[PDB]
């Protein structure tokens, strides 16, 4: 199965000067996500659901990445291509996790920050983990970016944002497909990873100018490529090719996401065991297809919010994700 998670994000400054009380309890121990859905102090109701892991609102990014991501890393560098999904209501946290932010006044260089997100404490953590162990190593990044079935290249610094690119199928792989003009960035050491960020989050902007609601009706797909050999004691060389696929889907709230339409399509035929799939309607899941029901290790972070306001986009970001835990996956 793959692996389903669920974090809930913390009240901010609006939240709290009302002093709002939570409707999630999460329990970390039974794994457990309790939600209240009705009923007064005294006495309520609620729905529980139970995940692979559980973060309540308190969880900082560093535990985040040492209980969900770590692994993965380590799996990523044995020669697995692994994806992670971020998936929720715009405004719960799908990019502070995948992203992470700045703690303000620059108080932090990046790679200290305790704000930093999954991506970039990843990519450090490539450098530190392949030091001097043996294996040579290079690092390429790509970021592509789904906006209204159009394929767009946040990295490439000579092409305009605007330029939309085209995918092909890949006639070596069965199911793979091409990007023609995806850029693929390759970083030569830590030092390199912040201004390539930075460039992303610069054209990040310009979409954002040119297109209605880019940040909530986009999905992201930041992939970390890592070409690794090895040599044995009698000089026989040792490959190994490892990919992870960083996701921040499109906002699931209740205009028309066909990409997130078709991904709960594949997740439902996937689940229900249907034997047609339909990888092939929508532009996420051709890149994709992979990571559902294919050979890539996935997993799937929820994220919600504690507010009662949000209560319905919760409970259906809960039902997602848990029928999600019934996902098979053959990694390698
Ligand atoms: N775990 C968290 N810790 C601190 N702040 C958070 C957390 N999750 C979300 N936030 C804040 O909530 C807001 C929305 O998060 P964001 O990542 O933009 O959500 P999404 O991508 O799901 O719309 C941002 O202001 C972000 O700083
Ligand atoms: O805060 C920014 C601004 C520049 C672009 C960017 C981010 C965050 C980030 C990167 C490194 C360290 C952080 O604390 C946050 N995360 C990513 S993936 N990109
Ligand atoms: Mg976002």
């Amino acid at each position: 199965n793959i692996q389903v998670v669920v974090r809930c994000r913390p009240f901010n400054l609006a939240e709290r000067k009302a002093s709002a009380h939570s409707i999630v309890e999460c329990d970390p121990v039974r794994k457990e996500v309790s939600v209240r859905t009705g009923g007064l102090a005294d006495k309520s109701s609620r729905k529980t659901y139970t995940f692979d892991m559980v973060f309540g609102a308190s969880t900082k990014q560093i535990d985040v990445y040492r209980s969900v991501v770590c692994p993965i890393l380590d799996e990523v560098i044995m020669g697995y291509n692994c994806t992670i999904f971020a998936y929720g209501q715009t405004g719960t946290g799908k990019t502070f996790t995948m992203e992470g932010e700045r703690s303000p006044n620059e108080e932090y260089t990046w790679e200290e920050d305790p704000l930093a997100g999954i991506i970039p404490r990843t990519l450090h953590q490539i450098f530190e983990k392949l030091t001097d162990n043996g294996t040579e190593f290079s690092v390429k990044v790509s970021l592509l970016e789904i906006y209204n079935e159009e394929l767009f290249d946040l990295l490439n610094p000579s092409s305009d944002v605007s330029e939309r690119l085209q995918m092909f199928d890949d006639p070596r792989n069965k199911r793979g497909v091409i990007i023609k003009g995806l850029e693929e960035i390759t970083v030569h050491n830590k030092d390199e990873v912040y201004q390539i960020l930075e460039k992303g989050a610069a054209k990040r902007t310009t979409a954002a100018t040119l297109m209605n609601a880019y940040s909530s009706r986009s999905h992201s797909v930041f992939s970390v490529t890592i070409h690794m050999k090895e040599t044995t004691i009698d000089g026989e060389e040792l490959v190994k090719i490892g990919k992870l696929n960083l996701v921040d889907l499109a906002g699931s709230e209740n205009n028309i996401n066909q990409s997130l339409l078709t991904l709960g399509r594949v997740i439902t035929a996937l689940v229900e065991r249907t034997p047609h799939v339909p990888y092939r309607e929508s532009k996420l899941t051709r890149i994709l297809q992979d990571s559902l029901g294919g050979r890539t290790r996935t997993s799937i972070i929820a994220t919600i919010s504690p507010a009662s306001l949000n209560l319905e986009e919760t409970l259906s970001t809960l039902e997602y994700a848990h029928r999600a835990k019934n996902i098979l996956n053959k990694p390698e």
